[PDB]
DNA sequence: ACGCTATTATCGCTATTAGT
DNA sequence: ACTAATAGCGATAATAGCGT
């Protein structure tokens, strides 16, 4: 009774095919016209990793945004 | 109880309890399982990375709240 | 696009380093 | 010495991928 989460994107895991786990979307989906419906299930061991990947990306965006917002604010 | 050792196996490998070929920028274990954008090697102690992340956290909360406030102001 | 087999990854458990 | 902290193997559970 182990906990294994698919490493293939959920689309072409359903297709029971070979997933080139490319990110954000595997070539296999990109080719069958569904690039952006391609996503990978969350692993328990990539928790911290994934949460910091989000924190990182947000501080970055939030930073460049405060700038633009406050130049706008110049009425 | 004190931890002064900075691991040589990427963090994902530690988490996954496996062997890291310790290559850069990302170990091959991660590349094979497809989670390379998540591979990272500790450059600091756990307690140092923890504090560092805590402060990053606070900046996030204030920046988001500052962005929101500046967003509301913009009604007209 | 799917039954079936091949190949892989989870986690208890064994083993090694080092704090006190 | 005693044991937490750390590293990692390996049997086996469970997913990966083939060919159609
Ligand atoms: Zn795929
Ligand atoms: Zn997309
Ligand atoms: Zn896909
Ligand atoms: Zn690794
Ligand atoms: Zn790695």
């Amino acid at each position: 009774k182990r906990n294994r989460i698919p490493l293939r994107c959920t689309i072409c895991r359903k297709r029971k095919v070979k997933c080139d786990k490319l990110r954000p979307h595997c070539q296999q989906c990109t080719k069958t016209g569904v690039a952006h419906l391609c996503h990978y299930m969350e692993q328990t061991w990539a928790e911290e990793a994934e949460k910091e990947l989000l924190k990182d990306n947000e501080l970055k965006k939030l930073r460049e945004r405060v700038k633009s917002l406050e130049k706008t604010l110049s009425k």
